[PDB]
């Protein structure tokens, strides 16, 4: 319905402006486009899944999340990735993790402070509805 | 179940098998891989989903087709993207073009000769559950 339609607009507003203020962090630099492979030649085979702050914007104009849930699914993605193919102790590795981390939690933070609940939940209605 | 995921399980095999006769096949070159953005640097913004074969067989491995016909889009994709992309008269472009159609044909008529509709209805049933 037109009704839903203006809810699953609402949401990608919302997570453009969220993302954005991920991607203008100096700290998040790292995360904000797809790694280049001449940096690291084995990332392709060792990440599965890779996932950056553009790539999520393209899927939020795509219409890929009707929930917030899933959006944090992805962010939750760009962390895990970076533990993973940054396990060392190196300090290289070890920045690296702390920045994932802290984009995760900066995410997760505003999401708590901004995202109203019941909006949340009838994304979801409308989403399991489908 | 059990059943359930070694019905899924014949579908990515299924599915890895048309996609490598599609990407050793000399016409498909073109579609392989993800476009050079030295080649067309425009590409990225004139094509708002790009795809090719290796990223298809990527979504394989991820299990993101749960039926032929999800498959299917991503193949309709590469095609569509081909056709939006290179409109001109330019013979470089009908040449892109007429492949671009050839792969879409290509993969519906294999899939014509070799899918069980029986299995397909199957995968459908099984993901309208879940
Ligand atoms: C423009 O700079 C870069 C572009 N693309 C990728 C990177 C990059 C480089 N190194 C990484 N990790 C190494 C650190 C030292 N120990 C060996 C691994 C990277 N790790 C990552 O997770 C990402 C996303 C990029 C990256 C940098
Ligand atoms: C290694 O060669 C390439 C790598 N990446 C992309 C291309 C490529 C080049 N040109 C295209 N179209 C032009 C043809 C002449 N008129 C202007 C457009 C391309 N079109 C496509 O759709 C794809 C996928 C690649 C490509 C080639």
């Amino acid at each position: 319905s037109m009704q839903e339609e203006d809810t699953f607009r609402e949401l990608r507003i919302f997570l453009r402006n969220v993302t954005h203020r991920l991607a203008i962090d100096k700290r998040f630099r790292v995360f904000t486009k797809p790694v280049d492979p001449d940096e690291v030649p084995d990332y392709v085979t060792v990440i599965k899944q890779p996932m950056d702050l553009s790539s999520v914007i393209s899927k939020i104009d795509l219409h890929k999340y009707l929930t917030v849930k899933d959006y944090l699914r992805d962010i939750d993605l760009i962390c895990s990735n970076a533990l993973e193919y940054n396990p060392d102790r190196d300090p290289g590795d070890r920045l690296i993790r702390h920045r994932a981390c802290a984009l995760r939690d900066t995410a997760y933070a505003i999401i708590k402070e901004e995202l109203d609940e019941d909006f949340e939940q009838l994304c979801e209605e409308i989403q399991e509805s489908r």
